[PDB]
């Protein structure tokens, strides 16, 4: 009806209701677009939390570590959206790192095989989602993955942070591939967001200097944001996505849009 | 109806048909917003090009280097809206670089007066524009400026990238006054558009070196473009400023969204 | 002797024994270096702190808004260094900003005439003082300015932070320029040095807020320095200015190197 | 005697004669380090090249992927170096990427083993090494790195560039970490360099319209260069390097030298 109206879009990482990935989905609902939905370790609860969106959305399997989930991909979607339809858009809101590669554990003494792991679910499958997809997306789509700004280094985020680093570079070159489709590749840097699992940090779960220091992150991000920063509030990065599947950005590519507060473009 | 509706927003800058600024006035009618527009030394003109606008909008006078203009500004659009109504958003268009300033002419003899009148318009006024129009902005308004990427040097352009590399630095400072407003200021960097002056270097008017130089950056944007990049079509631009100019980009300000194809993410 | 063996470096910017260019001069001296100073209003003062340089060097009147100074500048340091010897070094480490665009006087307030001052004697001067110089230097010459990061804005700055920016971007031409000489142009991002007019800003100058903020940046550039930073030894400023004075950095210009305890480098 | 005089480096990736890592042990020596060398794959001739160093440098086997190797790493550099005797520096000059990850094999296409091996080699092992050298590193102490700008995406580095965006991240932490051991760490961003390596993709190895595009991007560098850019020269890259292992650049941790001719400042 409004900003997403007929477009066609997976909406990927909605684990729990504090996702950010069921905002973007909420919205992009609310904006008229129509959803396909992936959930990977927890497909019971994913449903049953995405039974609270705006209107049903097919969900489908995706461990982005599956070779097979991936090959089936855009077949799987096909199935969804009925044959000879295609997607306009694609959200990448996947990440993960285990606790070695953060937090308290020194960062010297995360695992290759660790780091490997988080890099691999949190950059890499960016390109691996944008190769499965890129087919059965029209001209004029979008892809939109979720970034955590890694231009500088910060406590906790640590092994994280490098892969957020990995994933930026990862859009460059997706950016170059999506454009023979006519397709769009950007980032949406957001400020941090209490999801379960960043409330479960700042509780001390990866350590207690850990929460302290992203403690003082989170307020530091809302204390230099010029418009404020609601860690509280993902709707406005969910905006910011839905900005970026839509029509409105359309000479904006391999690019990183800031849905910060502002908080980047400030020292103090 | 659409993207803007509702909104009302003083866009400044239109010149000509081919003004990037006629083009967002333009998108932004299109899309249901309200127009103030100003102009600058050739008022009739404006107008006349205005005329075709999808709607008519008052237009005022504003030489952001006349203090009075300034000084009246914000009256003349409560006039202009209506008392008890305020601006959503401001668009500044604006830019200047005395020739000196620009193209052959060695960097190093562009004398100061020039510069700083280049400075002046193409970066201070909008520090001074949104002086004169925040008081008379809504909660959740924007105001955004024009940019051409400063971030590399690069021939022909000279003094006015540093007017632009100024202007960067200006529009986060202006952040941190919006945000008292709950006002978002950025920028859009927009790729080479042929605009009668663009085209007119490009013919040699600030020497052949100058053109030759521009030419062959305006091909090698479309180039790197991962999307492509089409110097004769402002749409993009236009697009992406009402992007900005709207609800969907809430968390960013102080910000640069880039409107170049994606050509700044690509070396070559 | 050692780094600056034979080197000849002129060296704006000396006024008090703190002034960063003081610590420059010194170290350049104890590098074998030859010098020429430039002092701008208070002559007979520079030409007393110089006293205690390692070595005697002959001092210039260089007003930097001065157009017949920097008509007679070569002329003078060829008198100063003799005839058929050039540079091979030029340090700028000059900059101003009317209390108009700092501290507590909003961003707003300051008057144009004012920010334009401070632009030319912080940023344009860099061409001009490399426009005037690099006539007389040698294959091989380095030109070096004191930069302030001014990549996100912050409080009380203000518009020397905008100067600074439009340093940066002065500084990338001036690389366009000097190359041709076989002349390296690079910018010194130093930390937060406690010259005479920082402490006098810190103890409230320019407004109780402003102190507070600058003292609050202060702590927080130590604190996120990997290595931390000690805002009362401009020494490790000075060293880096050497080093690019140096052959030791012979593929970089129009660069910046930041000489800011890696602060730069680190979100919190 | 001059730069590095007593200074004991251990440097990482001499395996030909045109390895970046020679030219920066043959420059550290010639300007008074003490050398430890690390081979990987290829002992004895790396060995046979070293041979032609300006002095012998003990060599140790270091497969930055054999965590016994890098467990038993200190242990073997003080056996090398003599008890009680401490590094001053560290160079890591080491990089890999399988071919899938790279060239005309298409992005989309490398497998994920492909790419962590690369990333393990060409960004983690930054990290790793100087786990394992920190505490055999004195106050002080120098970390380099060596670079190749990431921060726009280029045709064939492909997944090269996403490890070296990694890379600049990892040093940003390992910085974090260095700074404990009073210790800088640094990448050197360096200019292409015609490698055995790079003349083999130039000469179409990885394909013929990557080594179309290599040799493009090898000519625009060298185009925007202000100061040029010799490809067949790693001197300026080795020098620089020198520049962080010395006492010049005390002040800088975290960070990037661009060793580039200053193409990555300016756009054409
Ligand atoms: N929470 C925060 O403060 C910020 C988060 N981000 C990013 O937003 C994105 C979404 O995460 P959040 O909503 O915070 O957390 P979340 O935990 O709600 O979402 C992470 C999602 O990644 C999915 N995932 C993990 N491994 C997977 C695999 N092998 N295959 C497929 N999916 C997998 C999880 O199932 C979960 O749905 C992530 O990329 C995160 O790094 C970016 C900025 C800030
Ligand atoms: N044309 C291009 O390739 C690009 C242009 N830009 C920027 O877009 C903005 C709009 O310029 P264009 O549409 O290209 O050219 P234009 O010439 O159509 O618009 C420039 C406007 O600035 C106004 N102006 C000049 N001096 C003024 C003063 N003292 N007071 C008030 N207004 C004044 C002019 O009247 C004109 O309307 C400028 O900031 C320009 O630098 C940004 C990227 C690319
Ligand atoms: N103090 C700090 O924390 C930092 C300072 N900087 C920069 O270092 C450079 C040196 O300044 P500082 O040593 O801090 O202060 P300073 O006050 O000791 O040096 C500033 C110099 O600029 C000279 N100057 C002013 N107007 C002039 C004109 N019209 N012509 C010629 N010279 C003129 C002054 O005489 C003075 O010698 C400046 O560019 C400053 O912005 C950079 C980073 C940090
Ligand atoms: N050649 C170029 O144009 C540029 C190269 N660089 C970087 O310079 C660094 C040095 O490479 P180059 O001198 O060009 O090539 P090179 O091939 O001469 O050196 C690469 C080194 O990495 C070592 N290496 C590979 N796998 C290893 C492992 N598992 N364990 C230990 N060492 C291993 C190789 O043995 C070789 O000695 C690399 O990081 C490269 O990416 C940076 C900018 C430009």
């Amino acid at each position: 009806t409004g900003l997403l109206d007929g477009k066609r879009i997976l909406v990927s990482g909605i684990i729990t209701d504090s996702s950010i990935a069921f905002h973007i989905a909420r919205v992009a609902q609310e904006q008229g677009a129509q959803l396909v939905l992936t959930g990977f370790d927890r497909l019971r609860l994913t449903q049953r939390i995405t039974d609270r969106l705006p209107a049903k959305a097919p969900l489908l399997e995706l461990d982005v570590q599956n070779e097979e989930h991936l090959a089936s991909l855009a077949g799987r979607v096909t199935e969804a959206i009925g044959a000879g339809n295609k997607l306009d858009g694609v959200v990448h809101s996947i990440g993960f790192m285990p606790q070695t590669g953060m937090g308290i554990n020194p960062f010297f003494d995360a695992p290759y095989a660790d780091v490997s792991k988080g890099i691999h679910i949190s950059a890499y499958s960016y390109a691996s989602m944008a190769k499965a997809l890129l087919p059965i997306m029209n001209p004029g789509g979008s892809i939109v993955g979720m970034d955590f700004d890694p231009s500088r280094a910060m406590p906790a985020y640590n092994w994280m942070t490098v892969a957020k680093s990995a994933l930026e570079s990862v859009n460059r070159f997706v950016a170059r591939e999506a454009g023979k489709y006519g397709v769009r590749s950007n980032l949406v840097a957001a400020g941090p967001i209490r999801t379960l699992a960043m409330s479960a940090i700042v509780g001390g779960a990866l350590g207690e200097e850990a929460g302290a220091q992203i403690q003082l992150l989170e307020e530091g991000w809302d204390q230099r944001a010029p418009i404020g920063w609601n860690m509280k509030d993902a709707t406005p990065v969910a905006k910011t996505v839905c900005a970026l599947l839509s029509d409105w950005l359309p000479a904006t590519t391999g690019d990183i849009i800031y849905a910060d507060g502002g908080a980047h473009t400030q020292l103090l």
